[PDB]
């Protein structure tokens, strides 16, 4: 609920702490159908326009139809594969089963007199069946009494028009598996709809407070979702909608923000930085913590992170050492290290950090009253209390607008404790300790020659 | 408009000069909206089809506003926030208004007379309102009395007709909105018509000539624009559109492009490489070079560079110094080195370098007469004019056909000046001068012992 | 048809081996023209619905052609230009020859009487022409005797319809083209019809079993295609599709996967790591291997590759002695090195290496008996028979369930052959010999001091 921050000036980088959790651990399959009508071409003598333009329809949901079976004769698997495995690996186990003889027919039985139903398949898995559309009840029924005989019968406009309104859906549907390979993210409404989704939610065997956390959140469950198609067979048309489950809810989580801390000699090539690296999403997880390095695998929402556990890392819980004491040994705090003096800006949660270097203008303003501070060489911080924008050489970033407490944690900055003559001045993710073998490593190969 | 290059032997890099600007460094926010009706569900005794079709439509009408409102139950703001800051973030500031009391009415009164106007909201922005549909008028005019009896008037055929074409911009407005959680980029032509937008360009407080330069590129500036979810209240619709603004303009813009330049020794485990660092797009801005690493961030159209700010980078003038003399001391130019002898070849503005080592056949070849150049090992250039292809072993680069002189400045290759014993073969972002000095310490480590 | 895979247990690598090849090497053209109706507004007296919503869909009709009038106004090449070229750059030489006088004409007359057929244009491109929407027609001869009079005639119902349903593929077009500035990929069913599709494939100038590669495959085959946008003139609107051609079929390729091999010590600050660089997809092309180093460069579908040539490497055909004897000599197998020790675990294509170290709980579980595996401390892999997900941390990855023989390769891990002391603990893409060579180095470095 409360949001804070914390500024380092030691290490230059700045922790947004107060967030809650909701992260990624399972999928929640369920079955999607539509059941179709086999009906096979019937030309008739046809000249009045009704009949060209319900002809004209059909075919559109004939070439629906086999698209729809030139897409399965060929399950890609494309989705992810990665090296962190596919993502959609559990709803493609689903369908393996539908290919299976009498799988078809048991979620067509199970629907044959409900919409909603849950069916066990085959392999033990309980799946939720849902049935959104029904062409086979509406060819079968209203059409085939125009088209059956010798010579068409005259449909009414109403006809036509309620047609092309129910066909429509199954059209979008094929366009969209057509172009993504029969993989789609995130599920579109014609895939389904806001208040089909919301019904799925509410049948899940989960918790009533997981329930409200995936309804209040609709939007970030659609783009963490998964669309995929399976089959078409025996007038059903059967895909499978991948929903996320979380397993870790409401767990403390806080994010690192790191800027290059150099000196701040006046001799051009005499400068030497450091950042702490491992910048990102961190939250407690079973004991331990779950860092995400990729930034768009956490989508963040109203003071919780939506994060999924394939693209992250598992780390020691003394990983917050490194934001209280980065001296300290029981962590190997790691930082990159170089001579590239350039002047940037981080905008974080509750404020901005500014890295300012050489000639660069560096500065932070308010819209009414301009420009209410200028920094000076180094690494310096500033709250959005009265702040708007923040404008670095020719560059302008806006400040985040979120209301919290930053707390500025005065302290002298390491990279002075560096003699620069002795420093790696090229390395990548090192660590602090690791650093200090090298400087003592550099410094023997100093005195004995 | 002349656009020319210049090759440089000695650094294994090209130039191509003669570039206008247009960097976005403002953002222009405007209010779209549509006027709703406030409609309950209106039962009625219905049986005739056209009642039926007309109830479809109206519920299709009435689920897209309640997704609508779920959507705005949660302002996510996750449209950037990438540590650059948000880029939506103007346009947020115009919707956290939209939520004051009477500040719908204020936009709603200034379009109770006209279509287009100019509203000053109690923030001091004033914004341009606009009004692309009324459904408020159609459905109370021309609905409300075939629903509202006890029992259901009949509609003619063309009331069903006129009303799926209106309700289609906002069903699918509502469908975009749906997928992106609030935030779409580009704006789509269901979220603003080429008419609409450029009947916005023509009303903005800017100069004439920018109003031809936005109406000129008007694909360009789709593709830079951001629409932002507002707000469902009081029968009105609103969401703002962010147009970029282009505060520097034709102003001098050139294109650096870099290639491996190794040593030809015969012997494999022997060479050793360097490369030029920092490619990518340079622009004069405000007495600095704003500088532009990300491929994306630029768009090029017609001799113009359409770039954003926000993801750039400000150097100091004299970075132009490290296309004529690296060596020169004013600037640091900072290259990276390696032991990695592999070909390649980089298509430029008005040719091609191509860096040939080890046995890979390179060659440049013309579509009638075939291969009219075969490249020895080492790193060159061919102009563009004679040539069609550049092959570097199995793949094959198409040259660029742009019209404009190219320069070939002959020079040794300064990799040859390096003694390859005591070179530093991985470095990463290293400066001319930074090498020399290492160059000086390895040899004195070889010197003393 | 047979895959099978190798763990290399001494280098913590694993090669998926089985694989067939289908690498693009060309651009196959095609022209898709839509013949239009050059008329003008004409306005009349109208009031009765059925004029009103013509004149309506007349007005989508206007402004589609606006629309795309300022779209061919400026031709911007966007596609690719990354420094490998433009991917485009065939389509648009087809582009400049349509701006041609007598260039649209030749085109617009040999569609004079067929829907389909061949063009030698004017530079000795043979393109095939296809006309997939005939508006002049429709228009000219359905829609202008009702509005070219004084006061329009009364158009049926059917009339309104069959207009909405023609006029829609162009809108969508336009929609499509407006948003993506000309150059769209993939190719929608919009830009080609499944069956549009393949009938261009039939008529190809290429082999009967490349036809059967193409038609099987035809997702894979819209998703490495493109669409470009050409002219609107004569009452033609013309539009080049860009389909790939693979030169390279049927040959060789194997799947590289590596993980960190690093020591075991029980010392935190003690460790060294090394992974073999070049993780990817390797192919047989022409003697000599293509190894693609981006991931999405490659789909695989069903035991084959589909890579494209424009974001490759040529290797010599000694790369795979890396996957047999590292340390042999033909070629200088490389490797990064590093001191960061975090657990980490890829899926390859029949099972999963899994690197473990610290006190990282790394497993691998059956969904039925539970965790069949536990992992210590070190590099090593499992097959996927009777594995279902392997769970490292807090991260779960799911195997692979493809069919195929494993191979386990037993073996000493080669980081146990250096002294940690004398080790390059930040040496990125080196080679073996390249690292003994610096290890070479700093023995001299303390022998004689
Ligand atoms: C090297 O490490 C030793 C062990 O702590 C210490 O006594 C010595 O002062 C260090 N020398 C440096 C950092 O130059
Ligand atoms: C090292 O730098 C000094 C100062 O310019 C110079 O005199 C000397 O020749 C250099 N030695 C090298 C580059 O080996
Ligand atoms: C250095 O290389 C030489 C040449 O093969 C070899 O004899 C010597 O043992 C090597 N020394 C090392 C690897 O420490």
């Amino acid at each position: 609920q409360n949001i804070t921050e914390e500024f380092y000036q030691s290490t230059c980088s700045a922790v947004s702490k107060g967030y809650l959790s909701a992260l990624r651990t399972g999928w929640y399959t369920s079955v999607i159908t539509i059941e179709l009508s086999n009906i096979k071409e019937n030309k008739c003598n046809g000249t009045d326009a009704k009949v060209k333009l319900i002809k004209q329809e059909l075919d559109k949901y004939k070439n629906a139809v086999t698209d729809l079976q030139l897409l399965m004769q060929s399950t890609p698997a494309t989705g992810s594969g990665s090296g962190s495995g596919s993502a959609i690996a559990s709803g493609v186990a689903v369908c393996k089963v539908l290919h299976l003889e009498g799988e078809v027919n048991k979620i067509k039985s199970a629907l044959l007199s409900t919409n909603k139903c849950v069916v066990s398949l085959s392999n033990g898995v309980s799946v939720l069946c849902s049935k959104v559309l029904d062409l086979k009840n509406y060819i079968d029924k209203q059409l085939l009494p125009i088209v059956n005989k010798q010579s068409c019968s005259i449909p009414n406009i109403e006809t036509v028009i309620e047609f092309q309104q129910k066909n429509n859906r199954l059209l979008e549907i094929t366009r969209e598996f057509s172009v993504n390979a029969g993989v789609t993210t995130p599920v579109s409404t014609y895939m389904l709809t806001n208040s089909e989704l919301l019904s799925l939610i509410n049948d899940m065997p989960i918790t009533n407070d997981q329930k409200k956390l995936m309804s209040n959140n609709v939007q970030i469950v659609r783009q963490q979702s998964y669309s995929i198609m399976c089959i078409i067979k025996e007038e059903v048309l059967a895909y499978v909608v991948q929903l996320p489950l979380y397993g870790v809810i409401d767990t403390p989580c806080w994010k690192l923000h790191t800027s290059p801390l150099c000196t701040t000699n006046t001799k051009e090539g005499s400068n030497i930085c450091l950042t702490r690296t491992d910048r990102g999403w961190y939250c407690d997880n079973a004991g331990s913590v779950s860092f995400f390095p990729q930034a768009e695998t956490c989508k963040v929402q109203s003071n919780r992170v939506f994060c999924d556990t394939m693209n992250s890392l598992t780390l020691p819980s003394e990983v917050n050492l490194c934001n209280v004491d980065i001296f300290n040994p029981k962590y190997d705090c790691k930082i990159m290290t170089s001579k590239t003096d350039v002047s940037s800006s981080v905008i974080t949660s509750l404020g901005a950090i500014v890295s300012c270097y050489g000639k660069t203008k560096c500065t932070a303003s308010n819209k009414n009253r301009g420009i209410i501070k200028t920094f000076s060489n180094g690494c310096d911080y500033v709250s959005n209390k009265g702040v708007d924008t923040v404008s670095v050489g020719n560059t302008l970033y806006y400040v985040n607008k979120q209301e919290g407490k930053s707390l500025y944690v005065k302290g002298e900055p390491i990279i002075n404790f560096y003699d620069p003559l002795v420093f790696p001045s090229d390395e990548f993710d090192a660590s602090i300790s690791q650093v200090n073998e090298k400087i003592n490593q550099s410094l023997a190969f100093i005195r004995k020659s």
